[PDB]
């Protein structure tokens, strides 16, 4: 009744137990369909049995092959497919059949069986938010029904479901598969069945292990970058980042038309970029306060503070107003008028090209910035020479207002200040930076 | 509902297999297709070189493993559809509908005719290995039948097809249903119809004649391999695949009078039985032409009394003759000097008490003639006896398609020679 | 019990298999024994009716499952010992001794001679599927061999034997080592001897004659089925199993210009090459006696310049001739009026299509030499149907070995070839490419 | 209904004329199907007309898209596709239909029309050899029938043919398309039709051109490495290399079970590896001749010299024999007995792990090597006390010149005999190129 193709994707060419894996399934059924998938032909040779029911699917482009040759669904003729990791072995007979039976009888589109390795699979919850570039894992509230798995498992599903995914075999599969299935609201049922481990497991030496863990980590980082996951969180608070830092370029490059590239991709500001802007805003405020420079939250930064005490989630910089006469109080600002200045913490201060303002960048390589706009009073009206004006009484006095994790100084009556600069109801009506292009 | 298309019946010199395959790929580009052949077809089929289309070469090769010639290893799906050359897929989901009918019905095979010039028809089929015979007729319970004649897509479970002894032996239309009918399986001839190829194969008369010739040769080789010596039809037509006047007989030299077919748990090959009947008829004609008194003897008289024919596991014919009449017939006179091959190719020899007439020089199915003489009211030979009144007179008795001569009161005669109740209690081989 | 005795080489009408089986059961009543046959042997073998002795009938049958004709179905031990008829177990423990030898050495097979009149000899064997040739010779590293000649018990793992395509194809002594030698497997001939049967089979001249006639027929059918067209011993004593003067050529009609053997990932059959060499030598001899100027052309000239023979994946021979010399040859004059079969069976024909002449090996075998007549016009040899070349390449002609005789070639033939084919053609063969042929067609 | 889909793949996000291109085709037929294909959403925005017959095809995996979304055939519903490069514009009406008419009536799978830029397309010959990892370009002998094009052209072919290729839209299309079509034996016919250039051409400054060329050359280098093209040549020269060199590891790395990785790929030795082997062989021979070491071609090197004067194209090292008595003549060899020596030109000389031979590697990183096998006479026989079959000494008295790998080396006298003794009768005449099927069976 049930035909199941075994599909092997997670293995290392320098050190693997794929021959044992495939032979253990052949011992239960000599005609068992098996597909080993690889990006390039493994060397040293896998030396799989060269029989028609065992096939190697190379997922690489080639001058002498058709398109179908790198599409793994054309190697799978059966209704069901079972993803089997290296290090597993078939020992008990008919396990795939019991998995098929459980899937037909259940409600999850995926069923799974742990492998009795030193790291068997465990049930996990998972939320994916592409707009915020974040994947949030947690403990499974309704185990053994999960959104994702952590560790080694045989995962069985219908071929039509697996190969309608965008990247069915992207490595690591343990990360890539459940990111895609959870996003679609699919569940994986963790069954009470266990596959045995290989008798001679792969990666038996500490050096061979260490080599494999580093290659895997490199593949996971590349995968998350390819798919737009900048941040992974775990319950307990553990964070791992996959985007910006002080030592790299910022994520999105130069902005045209006030609308950064990620907005056209229906995503908001990457969380790593937002983290850096908050750190730069916190730092610059500390420097100005220690130097005796009067400053106040400006533009979108003040708007975000008034709404929810933080940067607007699709914004990409921070604006502060300062008193023009106070500029000479700050060492970095005095230096900036002479040229670019890299200070005690690696931040870069410059007097800008465009319009008589200062710009503080997170680092020499990461150009996320705070802009400082000098104003001087003319007759109770704050103004500048290169370009709106506003009454000085909004700055007399300033008021405290949470922003980006700290307390910042804002104009008093900032609701009216914001409506004077943006229009009535701006606090209550969020918009994109300019809606004629994108709303 | 995954079904592998499997193509076995085509000719390399003239086929429509590329169109057949392309037509199924137009409905599903990932459709599993297996084209099976004994050797690599030339001119090249030039099938699409995609993973879901595969050529399975069934003959042994020095550079291949055992699995490479085993077809179940090319088929991963639950169901398999045998598709003949000349068919094409036009509407979608026809294999799906065949799968539904199979699961809904009670026949292990379902079939959909192909709209060729010879779309499949239902047939009844009765297979007797003991008698080396397959009997075909009209199907009483159509559209449920034992076998098909003509073009059809046939769908069954892969586990059923590939546990057969010769699942892809050619011609499939003969070999498959011989095996399924023997197992008591039925094929349901569904009401769906597959279209014919838009450019059919064998368009010329020469090509069709060539293909019919090769096909007849394959069917003959297949039936001889599988132990079918006779195919008979309702209405009387006979098809012979055994020995004849110019060949050896099917079983050769006998040892311990137990011919080889008995150890195979079979009876006498029907072609051998036919040759014995013709030799019996011929010899009787010669004997009666020359005025030689003969009567049925031994197992021949027993079979005549029982069912008017040779006992179906027997392998010769015995006749008694009056020793005093031997000189009346030329062949017997010659047989005393040496072997005589007469005008009709029969071989008469003396060799021994008796005379032996063989069907031909190559085919050694024979009639033995046993001369007796009346000594004092008892018939006797010189190397068991019986009273002469059993021959005074002789009586007509049908045997082997003609009217033979038998001793009078022959049921009593037979119980003399074999024991009481021999006619009613045949000694069946075991 | 780790070894199953398997008997495949015997004749139904005259064998010593009952003594063979008995001799092994006398040493161990539980010894697994399998007698393999295509059909039920007659007269009856009458083997002991015990669970460890089985007769395996390998032919498909209307009333049997697929497994009944698969020999691995009948073996449940790690090893198989192939034992020929005429052997007998006398000393106990011989099979266990072969297993120990096998495990401790590097050969996949180990063998023990049987003490018959034809005890097994160690042989070298190279199998070339591309050239359809099996080359035997004396074994340089005896007692490590590629093949055996004569009677021996051969032990190997059941997993190795039954993974082969034709594990029990007859004669086993031929088919087994063709398959194992191709895989690079060695057989080690041990210092162990099995005794001969006390009543040997085939003890009369007539019985031996019947057996050898049947054996020869099975061997010929086996080599044709497996694509071995030529068997040689030390490069000589050639045995042919392909086409000849009275048959069609092996590959038949070519479409369009890719013969069948290239799709089979092989080269030209050596019997076809042999017929081409004979035809080229005959035609050249005819042209020379008649006084027809000729020279090697095209791939024939390329082959001669490369290695003095036909390019081994090519399938014909090309010669250029002087058009004005055509009249000096009876066969060529006859060919312009119609097809001519000359006194030695060669068929000379004039191509109405391409304006050349064609000489075929025989009426049935269409391996051919093509003759291309050129005529000079202002010092350039040219033709009226289709590359032309300067006449000085033919003034004079030079000798050049080709296909076992000395042929005529243009002078400066290296330059000549480079002009026709391109620079470096002689040093860079266009080797057949199965992968590419699969792609292009 | 239209029968051609315009497909735009070659353009740069930072500076393109794709909006003008799309508009020019829509002006001839507002229903004209147009696909713009890209690996990521182009930024700045292309702002293409939001109509059903204009579509952006993003060829990238994404967590929220089905498999079909990244497959370009999904976006084409017509029989034909016209690949149009940025910088082109549709002015004359009906040019695509004339191309369809040309393709149907001719015998080329592809037809093309130059674009009137500063780099209009030219007709080229192209031979692709996967076994030799080489793409050989040249002037087209049968123009306007070509194997490949260089420069800007609109190329038309059946969608069924384009999207059946392994890498139909791999960049640069001008390189990857014709590598795939020429390998298949398909021809492209350059038609006598011309597309106009855009009124505002892209990449109009030297700086913009510089940025575009740097990226395009990076895409090309990555493309050829992924496809196994190690060498590009023009008219047999102007060599362009994409393999290993003195500063890298060799292509096939560590060899396991006497079978290098290129054999399992069903190819021969990479041409960069062969180039480095010839250079190392010439260098080592030059060193031995200057130092007064007697040497001769040995084994498969001698076989290759005798057969065609070069390394056997699927071999991966070089073997020479030397008189052991002469070893002390060479400084590098005398140092090699103490330990590894990196000489003045980066070559690494070592005395073997076990086996009593010397090894000279191309560099510290690149381990392509020449092996030197020392022999010594024991009364007429050459022998090494470690085991390269022993042979009579008269084959070395005298030595003979033999072309090998671009220079003249020394070989044993009567080398045909010599070779047949070591390899067997007829070895020179019977080369056996690798059999990947046999390899797939034997391992
Ligand atoms: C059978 O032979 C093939 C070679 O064609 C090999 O790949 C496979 O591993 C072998 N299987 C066994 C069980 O030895
Ligand atoms: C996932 O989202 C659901 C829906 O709001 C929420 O109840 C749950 O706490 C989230 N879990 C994690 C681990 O983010
Ligand atoms: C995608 O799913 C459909 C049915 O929803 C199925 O017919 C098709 O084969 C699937 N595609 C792949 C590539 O698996
Ligand atoms: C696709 O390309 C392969 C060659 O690799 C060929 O066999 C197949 O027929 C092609 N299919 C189409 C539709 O062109
Ligand atoms: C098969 O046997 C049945 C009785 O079991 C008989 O009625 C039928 O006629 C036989 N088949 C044929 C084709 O005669
Ligand atoms: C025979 O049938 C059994 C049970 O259905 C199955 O396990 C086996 O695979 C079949 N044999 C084949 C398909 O060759
Ligand atoms: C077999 O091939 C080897 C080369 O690999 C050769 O030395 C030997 O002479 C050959 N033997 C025969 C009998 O051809
Ligand atoms: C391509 O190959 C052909 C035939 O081998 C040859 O004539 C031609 O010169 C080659 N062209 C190039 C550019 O190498
Ligand atoms: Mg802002
Ligand atoms: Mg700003
Ligand atoms: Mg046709
Ligand atoms: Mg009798
Ligand atoms: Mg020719
Ligand atoms: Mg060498
Ligand atoms: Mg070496
Ligand atoms: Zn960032
Ligand atoms: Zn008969
Ligand atoms: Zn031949
Ligand atoms: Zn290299």
């Amino acid at each position: 009744g049930p035909r199941v193709t075994v599909l092997v994707r997670e293995f290392e060419a320098f050190d693997n137990a794929v021959p044992e894996l495939v032979d253990s399934f052949l011992q239960q059924d000599p005609a068992q369909p098996v597909v080993v998938a690889a990006d390039t032909l493994p060397y040293p040779p896998l030396a799989l049995p060269r029989i028609p029911n065992v096939r190697l699917a190379l997922l690489q482009p080639a001058l002498d092959r058709p398109a179908a040759a790198s599409r793994p669904e054309t190697y799978v003729a059966t209704e069901f497919v079972a993803l089997v990791p290296d290090g597993a072995r078939a020992e008990a007979p008919g396990l795939l059949e019991r998995m098929v039976e459980a899937l037909r009888a259940g409600s999850a589109r995926l069923v799974a069986a742990p492998v009795a390795t030193a790291n068997p699979a465990r049930c996990l919850a998972l939320n994916v938010s592409l707009r915020e570039w974040t994947a949030r894992y947690g403990a499974a509230p309704a185990a053994p029904r999960c959104d994702a798995l952590d560790g080694d498992a045989v995962v069985l599903l219908r071929a039509r479901d697996l190969f309608n995914l965008s990247a069915p075999l992207a490595r690591p599969v343990g990360t890539s598969l459940f990111l895609q299935t959870a996003l679609r609201g699919w569940a994986v049922q963790l069954l009470d069945l266990t596959f045995a481990a290989a008798r001679q497991p792969p990666l038996a030496t500490a050096h061979a292990r260490w080599k494999a863990e580093r290659e895997g980590r490199a593949r996971r980082a590349a995968l998350l970058r390819a798919l737009g996951i900048r941040l992974v969180s775990w319950e307990g608070g553990r964070l791992e980042w996959f985007g910006c830092n002080k030592e790299t370029t910022r994520c999105f490059g130069t902005v045209v038309g006030d609308t950064p590239a990620y907005l056209y991709e229906e995503r908001w500001t990457p969380p790593c970029c937002l983290r850096a802007l908050r750190e730069t805003a916190r730092y610059v405020v500390g420097v100005l306060e220690a130097a005796g420079v009067r400053y106040w939250l400006e533009g979108g930064s003040l708007l975000g503070a008034a709404r929810h005490g933080d940067i607007i989630p699709w914004d990409y910089d921070v604006d502060l107003g300062i008193y023009l006469e106070d500029v000479g109080n700050c060492e970095q600002l005095r230096g900036a008028e002479a040229g670019s200045v890299v200070d005690e913490r690696g931040f870069v201060w410059e007097k800008a090209v465009e319009g008589d303002f200062f710009r503080v960048q997170y680092s020499e390589s990461n150009h996320l910035h705070v802009d400082l706009w000098p104003f001087y009073p003319r007759n109770g009206v704050m103004t500048k020479d290169t370009w709106v004006e506003f009454p000085e009484h909004f700055l007399q006095p300033l008021v405290p207002l949470p922003f980006a994790g700290f307390v910042a100084q804002a104009p008093n009556n900032y609701r009216r200040f914001l409506e004077l600069k943006f229009g009535p109801g701006v606090i209550e009506n969020p918009q994109y930076p300019n809606p004629a292009l994108l709303s």
